[PDB]
């Protein structure tokens, strides 16, 4: 049989982002509403007289039933950001 793609249940996020060049106390992420944003900042000053920064931003739409409190974010120690959400739970309205 041809290959096929193996389909995603819904509910979960996952993405990766290449931040070396930013110590984890330059990165930020935060959820606001369902977007999740990213926000590095460096800057260094080689004297007094001058100043080099770098910044990067980006928003990503979390997919449709995920929890927006449920979002996890992990640096690792080559630089990598990990952002990964899973699934809202649904209140029952039927008895167990």
């Amino acid at each position: 049989g041809a290959m096929a793609q193996v389909p995603t249940d819904p509910g979960y996020f996952s993405v990766l982002l290449d931040v070396k060049h930013f110590s984890p106390e330059e990165i930020s992420v935060k959820v606001v509403g369902d977007h999740v944003e990213v926000h590095a900042r460096h800057e260094e000053r080689p004297d007094e007289h001058g100043f080099i920064a770098r910044e990067f931003h980006r928003r990503y739409r979390l997919p449709p039933g995920v929890d927006p409190a449920a979002v996890t974010s992990a640096l690792s120690p080559e630089g990598v950001l990990s952002i990964q959400a899973t699934p809202a739970s649904a209140q029952a309205s039927l008895p167990s």
